[PDB]
């Protein structure tokens, strides 16, 4: 029982929305950072078992990752953009939190950081 359940992707209770900013965030944002060769490690959500972490959990209490933020956009969970982008930041802070400044991790987290915060710069304006 050692990892807990992943952040959800869907929920019959939260109101769903499409804008032009959450369709930029999907076809722009995430894609981009998706195919980076320092992706791969924030496409799921820490498996703290398997990676032999077991303080992860007892640390960071709010997780977030890439995946989760994919399947969030492809479900329409968001109903802003500022939903989204505070996923983003919030994957990217736990790391910084949790590992140690020089860690390949964090250079790793910092590369798709540079590159989400130039993406983002170009969000569309609203409709
Ligand atoms: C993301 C993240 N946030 O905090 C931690 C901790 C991670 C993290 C770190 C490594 C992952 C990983 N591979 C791994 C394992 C041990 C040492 C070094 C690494 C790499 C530098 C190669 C990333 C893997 C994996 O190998 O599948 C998955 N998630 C990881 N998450």
């Amino acid at each position: 029982s050692m990892n807990p359940p992943p952040p959800e992707t869907s929920n019959p209770n939260k109101p769903k929305r499409q804008t032009n900013q959450l369709q930029y965030l999907l076809r722009v944002v995430l894609k981009t950072l998706w195919k980076h060769q320092f992706a791969w490690p924030f496409q799921q959500p820490v498996d703290a078992v398997k990676l032999n972490l077991p303080d992860y959990y007892k640390i960071i209490k709010t997780p977030m990752d890439m995946g989760t933020i994919k399947k969030r956009l492809e479900n329409n969970y968001y109903w802003n953009a500022q939903e989204c982008i505070q996923d983003f930041n919030t994957m990217f802070t736990n790391c910084y939190i949790y590992n140690k400044p020089g860690d390949d991790i964090v250079l790793m987290a910092e590369a798709l950081e540079k590159l989400f915060l130039q993406k983002i710069n170009e969000l569309p304006t609203e409709e």
